[PDB]
């Protein structure tokens, strides 16, 4: 019957397997494929292209390749500097650019042929705050690993000119092993009351220093920034007594979700995260490929066009296409999706919000930005 | 004689005039082919593009064609995603991509072709910090234009857990204009010693907000991020008791560049000043006196390489410029004196983090020279 195909660009270090990200992709496809309500008389195809991390130039070309193959969307590339690049010539050629992965907005680029499914920085920094605010904090000391970390927490940085926070900033190291002087500084300082925004790795990493520190006792409790917290191995601390609470985009209190990132599971020991855990970065992919789906469900006569980066020609249905994207709606892996109007980027979503019970991790509450907290009590 | 290319590539909104990137490229150019110490026996040629701001495709395009041309260096565009495109591309090829402005470093990112005359972030932080430390200031407010900002200022944020800084961080909005409401929380506050991060475009414009709101006056102190300090029209404030504190690193005090940014004035002032700006018409802005101290910065490595020649590269194909590599090591290992001030590049990772700041200040005669600056020796007030 009726045939599409997606571009896929995938970046890795070293070789193989297959990282999660482009195995979420694949896995997608497989699965629309064999719904017969999503895309009943469509099936998807598709190209896939593997990147060294970084390499903008390497992501132009195969981008340009897959807009010459013939694509009705580009998932494209995860880090920033190639996402831009594969997003300005998506943006020039007008095919849609799926994006899965925050990178910094500038205000005066004019692209308009993307959508991003991770949840704004905006809207997490107030879900942050809202949490500190809840605890009823009126100290707290922020950890962040690198620069965007900044970013991330800059409605909670500026705080403390409104409500009554005052706040020690510090940076982790390279290297989570040399964060025991830190910590010391922090337990010398008292900050029994901490942020970390960092990747779920380093988190995973902090807590292992932090329990070398007598710093996993009821005095402490931790914030952490990650949406993958729920994939930390936990076993080591939950019978101590210390507050673990940070936030999950991952819906998996659904049955039909859960049985998903089952089926997933199934195609290390010093890392202190738990094994086939689908984490949100593939979760997203997977939700990419459905809500675009979704578009073109509705949109029976588009097909592929064979561009050329060389010729200033466009495709004839991008601009329909990339709107019926923007008004897409759909429940998927990571709850709610609905994108902003305004800018194509994911601004309003649902967040469980989970914390360290001596069971294990634990719903305690919701939050969304209409809302606030939903706490359970 | 011996002829060498190189190649621009300028960013714009709209259309011309020329930028004073643009401009100073060619001034420099054409500068050095007169100067008969510097490239004797050589004469220098070459290409320039222009391109939108932020269509790093477009930048892609033009730096392409340019290694197509044959070019031993491209001065890059300025702003962050045209820059790491054309980064890439020079490193994949290997010739340099001389870079003006600062751009946020990814740890993990290999490129190795490109050296940058922007003085670094981490250095100029620091300066900021030793700065409020000299003025024994406890309590300061940090207000900064976008993101970015931040990062400019991480060493001064984390100073609040080391030394005793207590310290509020407010954004500024999109508009000057919109930025009383926040000049009135500051008034209330009390929050009378505040570091501006933002562009002086902007500091021009929110002094006039902060006159306007009886906040320029002896009890308080301002410290601008900006080095274009200098430019500011400050007429309508020196009479009036404020302290206005920053750093300069174009080298004015130095006779020989003195004379040289006046010639720039007279080619660039002939063209459109603003009345309702604040700023000097026809001041050599530090994003001009940069490129035209890459292009000599570059031509004393030059010198020193009579063999090289351009080649007709593409980018279809993998293969990279014979003296790339060599021509590369020579630009990073070079020294040079300049409008700002000595040029030396980090062994490292080639980006400038050792340089001279002269330090400012507003004094009823007008901005005045009150110290220097250096990471190895910290101040060096004159008091
Ligand atoms: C396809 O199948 C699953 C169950 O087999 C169902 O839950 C899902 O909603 C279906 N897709 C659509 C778009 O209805
Ligand atoms: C996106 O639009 C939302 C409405 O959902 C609006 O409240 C918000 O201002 C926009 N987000 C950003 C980051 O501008
Ligand atoms: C929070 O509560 C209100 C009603 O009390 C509800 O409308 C909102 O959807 C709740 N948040 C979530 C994520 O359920
Ligand atoms: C502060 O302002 C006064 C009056 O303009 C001036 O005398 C003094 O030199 C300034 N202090 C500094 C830091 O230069
Ligand atoms: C396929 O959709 C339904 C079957 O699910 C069928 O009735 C319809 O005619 C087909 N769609 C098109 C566009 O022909
Ligand atoms: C911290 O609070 C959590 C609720 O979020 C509670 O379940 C836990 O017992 C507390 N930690 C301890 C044991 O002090
Ligand atoms: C070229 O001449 C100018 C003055 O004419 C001088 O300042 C400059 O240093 C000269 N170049 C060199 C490297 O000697
Ligand atoms: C450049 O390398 C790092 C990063 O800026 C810095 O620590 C080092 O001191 C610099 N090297 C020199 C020679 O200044
Ligand atoms: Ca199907
Ligand atoms: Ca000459």
């Amino acid at each position: 019957t009726h045939v599409l195909r997606f571009g896929g660009i995938f970046e890795y270090v070293e070789s193989g397997p297959m990282g999660a990200e482009e195995l979420a992709f694949r896995f997608a496809v497989n699965t629309i494929n064999r719904n017969r309500t999503l895309l009943p008389n469509t099936t998807l195809t598709y190209d896939t292209q593997k990147i060294n991390l970084y390499d903008s130039f390497e992501a132009s070309k195969k981008a340009c390749d897959q807009l010459s193959l013939g694509v009705a969307a580009i998932f494209g590339p995860s880090h920033s500097s190639s996402a831009n690049a594969v997003q300005s010539i998506c943006n020039a050629l007008g095919v849609p650019h799926i994006q899965t992965r925050w990178k910094h907005q500038v205000s005066d680029n004019k692209d308009s042929f993307y959508v991003s499914l991770y949840p704004d920085f905006s809207s997490l920094s107030r879900a942050i705050l809202d949490l500190v605010q809840f605890f009823k904090w009126k100290t707290v000391t922020v950890v962040y690993d690198d620069s965007t970390g900044l970013i991330r927490l800059q409605e909670l940085i500026k705080a403390p000119s409104r409500y009554n926070l005052r706040l020690k900033i510090r940076q982790l190291p390279a290297d989570t092993k040399d964060a025991k002087p830190l910590l010391k500084e922090m337990k010398r300082g008292k900050e029994f009351h901490v942020i970390f925004d960092c990747s779920h790795e380093m988190a995973a990493g902090i807590l292992k220093q932090a329990l070398a520190m007598g710093m996993m006792t009821e005095y402490y409790h931790y914030i952490f920034t990650t949406l993958d917290l729920f994939a930390l191995d936990v076993e080591p601390y939950r019978y101590s007594g210390v507050n673990m609470t940070g936030f999950r985009i991952l819906n998996t209190e659904n049955t039909q979700v859960s049985s998903i990132i089952e089926k997933w599971s199934m195609e290390k020991p010093d890392s202190g995260l738990l094994d086939g855990f689908m984490t949100t970065d593939a979760a997203l992919m997977y939700d990419a490929v459905h809500v675009v789906s979704v578009a073109v469900q509705q949109f029976p006569q588009m097909t592929v066009s064979s561009l050329q980066c060389n010729r200033h020609k466009p495709w004839r249905f991008g601009t329909r296409f990339m709107s019926l994207i923007k008004e897409a709606h759909w429940e998927g892996l990571t709850g709610r999706i609905t994108f902003n109007k305004t800018n194509g980027l994911r601004t309003d979503f649902d967040l469980d919000v989970i914390s360290l019970k001596e069971e294990g991790l634990e719903k305690i509450g919701t939050w969304d930005p209409a809302s606030g907290l939903n706490m359970t009590e």
